[PDB]
């Protein structure tokens, strides 16, 4: 990066520009009863951006402590397997790797991605975006993840509780069915609302 504060602020935008998505451009891809993953065509690659939403029984800093890179991600997130810090930029902005277990038959990926963590309006969002990076391991499949993140406010019918809501746009690369990539994302997805409700 030659420039990491544009490189910040053009990534909060866009992901302040996805929460502003309206709903007839979403399509419910799984449900639960207690989190809810919709889909829509990605503007970054040939795939698709995935949005989820469900309540955290925790307040809003707490949770994303829980979230940033650190060593509580790591512990509670049942899919990742590792997670390093490869460059801090500031307290709230940084590079990190951070790799996942395979799962439906997909081999482990590896990501290096932007990590900024900022202010939202009652709450906080912390997002991110793969970065190119030399470091080739030949153990993990390097995916990439177009920009992503997680808001975190207070939930409107009841602070006490959080609304946590996220955007995933990960290309997976290889030839994978679509099938297997949508089952693999709503997965992903809904463990780590399962993960990070018994963490807390």
């Amino acid at each position: 990066l030659s420039d990491v504060a544009s490189f910040a602020t053009k990534l909060k935008n866009t992901l302040i520009q996805y929460h502003s998505i309206e709903e007839d451009k979403w399509r419910v891809a799984k449900k639960t009863k207690d989190v809810t993953v919709w889909r829509k065509p990605s503007e970054e690659f040939n795939g698709y951006l995935y949005k989820a939403q469900g309540v955290i029984d925790d307040l809003v800093y707490s949770i994303i402590d829980h979230i940033r890179p650190g060593p509580s991600r790591l512990d509670w997130d049942s899919l990742m397997t590792s997670l390093d810090i490869l460059e801090n930029f500031e307290e709230n902005c940084c590079v990190m790797r951070y790799t996942t277990a395979g799962q439906g038959g997909i081999s482990p990926r590896e990501f290096v991605d932007f990590s900024y963590t900022v202010g939202y309006k009652e709450g906080l969002l912390s997002c991110g975006i793969s970065l190119d990076w030399d470091e080739k391991r030949p153990e993990f499949v390097r995916g990439y993840n177009h920009p992503c993140g997680w808001f975190c406010v207070p939930l409107k019918d009841n602070p006490n509780q959080s609304l946590l809501t996220g955007y995933i746009q990960t290309d997976l690369r290889g030839m994978i069915p679509q099938s297997a990539v949508d089952t693999a994302m709503a997965s992903t997805l809904t463990n780590f609302y399962g993960d990070l409700r018994k963490a807390l």
